[PDB]
């Protein structure tokens, strides 16, 4: 039972185990309510609901009168984080009889995708409610389920609407990684080590010493047996340094930007090969493209550029818009470069027209704390495949 | 030129021509930006953005590279608070070549209306972007325009889905008044009402007196300007005190809503004909007359309360003439108006809540207080 505290309380809570005896009773609690809004996808929900609905039950039938557990599942996919969805969930709360009133406490149980949307639908639902995170991915466990970010997608871009409405309490459960598809471990591992590059180089090295172990784990059908204590460790090394920044600059002021490194370009590249190309991925490819940017300008050494692909490599990650698997994927979608310069037009942390890029010096110290303007044309320079 | 604060910050500006001398020129300065976005109507923008427009660019030729001024009208009326015309904006603003970025300062020019949906839509822009207010309508300067409160409607019901964010600056500027119509002059004064109702009954009093010298100007205020704006800053300043001491709404600003629990349920059945001011007016009447069936409030204040509203020219009763033929075709019955309260967003639970006053100028609690259902069926037919 690890605790993690993000700007200044001890909301994050770590363990094996958690959604099937520590969820339910804490939710009740320390979320004293009586209405409870849960959230995921058909997928998730139809595997881990049944076992849920019993302990709340169990945990609810001690309070009289009895609170009760609302359940919504959406359609799985980033078709989810939209706005009709949005509504149809907020609809379905108030229509609700009786209607879901401010006390109302909500669950997001699922990746970033059900994170995103239902943080969302919790910042604005009569303008704010409270709501707690449940992270179902890896992804989700590292990185998505803590800082508050909530967004949805419109069809001129991704997470262009949005808010910065904080979890209550975030349960991370490392169990729901035993039925984790190999191909979302992975994409989580891009979150993993770009929290790593940007904040310490022994971090860093215990990811490219760690990948075999790590990896034969995942590639071994039976799961983290021996190797536990390191995955915990990998996973809170990155929540933890996550929580660090959030604290400092929860509504991105400057030292936030950070943790978009490699997104400026993914976040490009992901807007056109989505939904065959998944987020960690493309951010991976970004995370290369940023890194030669960083050296294309001096900042970064060569040496610590090719290192970054040969841990990306190491633990499955694409590194170039030229990957096989990538285009089998895609049925060869093309990354024109005019059209990643357009994407990269709407990036959030752009001053005005001025494009603002995470530039790291080397790894584990980023060149500011912020990102940093860069010249349209030093910009199209690495975009050519 | 008078200034106020709200939760720390020196934001509030209040005087008479601010808009045409001096709003362009503090945006420019306070808000600096590249970008900035004008939401209106039709309506308001055909006859106050010309001036602006032309006082920016006079501000703006000196900064280089030029900053820009993006203007954006919504059809008038309640309808623009909804979803679709939050998406329009959006995608409008998402769309301009270059993107209207997070540096963006967006300007919200009207009531009620134009702020709440303007407000909510810059909280949520890319997570969020400065936004000033420019009430053009009284109820707008005393009340909505403050507090950082926004939100559309839904199907289902108003002021459903939304956001406490709060502007970078509030500019009331009292010219605006000079071409307000007269009903929503009165309607306005519904909220000036309230909110001296609920912190003093000096205030309540002045409120009282000037009501004959106001009404006469209304039905070009000459010699009663000092007297008009000490009302305004008045409700303004108790207002920024409330949300200074409880912003997102944890218990002291519930006192806000006093009249608006009935008020709320009221409109939303006779909205759009009857207006939210004449609502929240006949609101307080009931609330004020639950505060008496409870032992709260003092027969004669209730009374009093009557007197004031409807020497304002404001309904006080679902009876009232004026009310009756401007909704021919529509009923408030008990039933319609308890579920209609069920949505009210101050309620704990199934537990409705209600503010009480005691006594004018003093609430029960600092906070609303729940109240049987059944003790609300005895007001909610009158
Ligand atoms: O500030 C954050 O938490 C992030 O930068 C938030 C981004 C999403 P954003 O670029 O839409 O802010 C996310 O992809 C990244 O992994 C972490
Ligand atoms: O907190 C506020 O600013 C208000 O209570 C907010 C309400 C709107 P709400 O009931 O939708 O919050 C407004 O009508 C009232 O006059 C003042
Ligand atoms: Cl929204
Ligand atoms: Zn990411
Ligand atoms: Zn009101």
């Amino acid at each position: 039972p690890t605790k993690i505290s993000i700007l200044g309380r001890e909301s994050i809570i770590a363990d094996f185990g958690l959604w099937r005896n520590y969820v339910a009773k804490d939710l009740i609690s320390d979320c004293s309510s009586t209405t409870y809004v849960l959230v995921t996808d058909t997928n998730i929900g139809s595997i881990y609901t049944p076992s849920f609905e019993e302990a709340f039950r169990k945990r609810a039938a001690e309070i009289t009168p009895s609170p009760r557990l609302l359940i919504y599942n959406r359609p799985p996919g980033e078709v989810s984080k939209s706005r009709q969805t949005k509504a149809d969930i907020e609809d379905w709360m108030l229509s609700q009889n009786p209607p879901c009133g401010r006390d109302t406490v909500v669950i997001a149980l699922g990746g970033g995708v059900i994170g995103d949307l239902t943080g969302f639908v919790a910042s604005t639902y009569m303008r704010g409610v409270r709501y707690v995170q449940v992270p179902t991915t890896l992804l989700a466990m590292v990185d998505s389920s803590i800082g508050g970010k909530t967004a949805i997608d419109t069809p001129l871009g991704k997470n262009l609407i949005g808010a910065i409405w904080q979890p209550t309490k975030i349960y991370i459960d490392l169990e729901f990684l035993e039925t984790l598809p190999v191909r979302e471990f992975i994409n989580g591992m891009a979150e993993v080590i770009k929290t790593a590059a940007i904040s310490s180089e022994e971090e860093f090295t215990a990811l490219e010493e760690n990948a075999e172990t790590i990896l034969k784990a995942v590639r071994r059908e039976v799961r983290f047996e021996g190797t536990e204590e390191i995955l915990k460790a990998r996973i809170l090394a990155s929540a933890r340094h996550k929580a660090y920044v959030v604290s400092a600059d929860e509504r991105e002021g400057g030292l936030r930007n950070l943790l978009n490194w490699g997104h400026s370009i993914g976040h490009a590249i992901e807007a056109i090969l989505t939904p065959q190309i998944l987020h960690g991925e493309c951010v991976a490819i970004g995370m290369v493209k940023e890194a030669e940017l960083a050296r294309h300008l001096g900042i970064l050494k060569g040496v610590a550029v090719s290192r970054i692909v040969k841990c990306l490599a190491a633990y499955g990650l694409p590194t170039s818009l030229k990957d096989a698997r990538i285009r089998k994927l895609t049925a060869g979608k093309h990354c024109s470069v005019d059209q990643l310069m357009f994407n990269m037009a709407l990036d959030k942390k752009n001053d005005g027209p001025k494009k603002k890029i995470v530039l790291l010096s080397a790894i584990g110290t980023p060149y500011e704390t912020r990102a940093s303007v860069v010249a349209n044309e030093d910009i199209r320079v690495v975009l050519a495949p």
